[PDB]
């Protein structure tokens, strides 16, 4: 089933869109 | 169709390159 | 053997990932 | 050919691991 596609692939683009999430938040109250 | 390509795999390196644009130009102004 | 899964599409989530514990680490302390 | 890979996803590595080196660079001479 993992054949087709891995759960790797999907959690690194899930970490990947998470952690623009912080950091955008960053970039918000930028100095 | 979204057999040979998920939309997620694509989303993903857009999202990645995008993410380069903004970081980027905050390394231009870097202090 | 490599056909099913390359080493880079493990490697890039595995970079990813070990990224965010550095960049994550500089937040914690962040100014 | 390029159904077995796709050039996005190499360059997406690639991508990610350039900015590493331009990212770890700047946590050299962290302040
Ligand atoms: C489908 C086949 S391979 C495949 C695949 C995904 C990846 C990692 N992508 C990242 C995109 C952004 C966000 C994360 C760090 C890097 C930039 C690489 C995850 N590498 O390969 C998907």
């Amino acid at each position: 089933s993992n054949d087709s596609s891995d759960p790797l692939v999907v959690a690194a683009n899930i970490i990947g869109i998470l952690h623009l999430i912080l950091w955008i938040l960053d970039r918000l109250f930028f100095k």
